[PDB]
């Protein structure tokens, strides 16, 4: 399975990198790194991406939760197929054992003893362990803040800070240039759903897609209900939504798309007059970790049409 003729390169730390995670909300615990993992268990598309977008996605032996290469960006896709292991049948502990890791990223429900074991287990065997912030629970709002932070600290972790600090800046910097263009015009009314069935689950001000938009100068709508009615849509009356897709889903994008689109009460809408609906991956807008560079994009894109007469990016 694994290519055992080629190993990563000792890179030590000094001074030693102190990192703070959570394994729930108000609940830090410390880890101290004195080189660089050599062997990393990497849980879920932002774990997986941001080390390969850092350059190090040699020392991931496992990468798992991500259905298909495709829904990788197309410049971490050859990274992406050398990862030896990928199929979530090895995520459990008896196969995560055997890989021997030194570092585990992964997400609040990831290090329990119901999966991958907590932090003090793993320290136990020489391993550490990073937690994603953003994964810590709904009760907090979800920010970018949090997603900057993740790409720093792994960026520390693995001796990437200059690559980070890059990656980072290109998204503060393309944020702040969209509302400095834009400051002097009347802010944009958006709406951020996703389709389940026949209802609109709404992503409002304390999820990740509400502060993309907040971040972005829009006008967030949010009703503070789980889900919202097809008539507050109509009252509310977006210039511009955003359809929200995960994994899984992708399959069904067009009759999703059509679902909204050919409708009776929706007609009326601003965002449906005008056809400003777009498509917005989940893997870009919850936990994304480095595909936060991909939401930015599609959101400033939706809602500045006139700032970006290029148009709104597809993904799949």
């Amino acid at each position: 399975v694994e290519d055992h003729q080629s190993t990563p390169v000792h890179i030590k730390l000094q001074p030693p990198v102190t990192i703070e995670s959570f394994v729930r909300r108000g609940e830090p615990f410390e880890s101290t790194y004195t080189a660089v993992p050599e062997r990393v268990v990497a849980m879920w598309q932002n774990s997986i991406e941001t080390i390969i977008a850092l350059g190090e996605g040699d020392r991931i032996v496992a990468g798992m939760g991500i259905p298909d290469r495709k829904y990788v960006r197309p410049e971490y896709r050859e990274a992406y197929d050398k990862i030896p292991y990928k199929d979530l049948k090895y995520a459990n502990l008896e196969s995560v054992l055997m890989m021997k890791p030194d570092l585990l990223v992964g997400w609040k429900s990831t290090f329990t003893n119901k999966m991958l074991q907590t932090p003090t287990f793993w320290q136990a065997r020489l391993a550490n362990v990073y937690i994603a912030e953003s994964s810590l629970g709904a009760q907090s709002a979800l920010t970018m803040d949090m997603e900057y932070k993740y790409i720093r600290d792994l960026g520390r972790i693995f001796n990437r800070n200059m690559e980070a600090e890059r990656l980072i800046q290109e998204m503060q910097q393309s944020v702040a240039y969209t509302v400095a263009q834009t400051a002097h015009e009347k802010p944009p009314k958006a709406l951020f759903i996703e389709v389940q069935g026949k209802h609109f689950r709404l992503y409002g001000h304390k999820t990740l897609a509400g502060n993309i938009g907040a971040s972005l100068h829009a006008d967030v709508i949010d009703t503070e209900t789980p889900s919202i009615s097809m008539e507050d849509v109509v009252e509310q009356n977006p210039d511009v939504i955003f359809l929200i897709v995960s994994d899984g889903e992708y399959s069904q994008a067009d009759v999703i798309m059509n679902y909204v689109l050919t409708q009776s009460g929706l007609q009326g809408v601003n965002a449906l007059r005008n056809k400003r609906v777009h498509f917005l991956p989940l893997l870009a807008v919850y936990s994304p970790g480095i595909r936060l560079l991909d939401s930015i994009d599609i959101v400033s894109h939706g809602l500045y049409p006139n700032l970006y007469p290029e148009g709104v990016p597809d993904l799949i």
